[PDB]
């Protein structure tokens, strides 16, 4: 039924994955807030799966910025996966693509996982 389900992938140890359930508005923002402060073993790489996310508002954008800042404070590398052309446009206009780095943004989980594995191997 879902060939790109995280359960169908090989996820390296030290890589955490978080899947967003839909439009990235206040509901998602409240759920993502502080996630890194509640993981005991801080991940080397954190992949935010955004295949279900076509749109993001100011509240979700604020939460994504603070999430990226918590990753930096933790030495965790944030990757975005499943980013559609529409979501990319919104993230770019917000200034997030240039702050994160283009090379950290992927259109598919397989590509993000490939880069995650490379990162852990270093
Ligand atoms: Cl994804």
């Amino acid at each position: 039924d879902d060939p790109d389900a995280t359960s169908k992938k090989v996820v390296p140890l030290g890589v955490e994955i978080y899947e967003i359930n839909g439009p990235f508005f206040f509901g998602v923002a409240d759920r993502l807030k502080g996630v890194l402060d509640v993981i005991e073993e801080t991940p080397k790489v954190f992949i935010l799966r955004m295949r279900r996310v076509p749109v993001i508002d100011a509240t979700g954008m604020h939460a994504l910025w603070e999430f990226q800042e918590s990753c930096e404070k933790r030495g965790t590398i944030l990757l975005l996966s499943g980013v559609s052309d529409r979501l990319y446009g919104a993230l770019n206009r917000f200034g997030f693509i240039e702050a994160l780095g283009e090379e950290r943004v992927f259109d598919h989980i397989d590509k993000a996982l490939a880069y995650a594995k490379l990162l852990v191997e270093t």
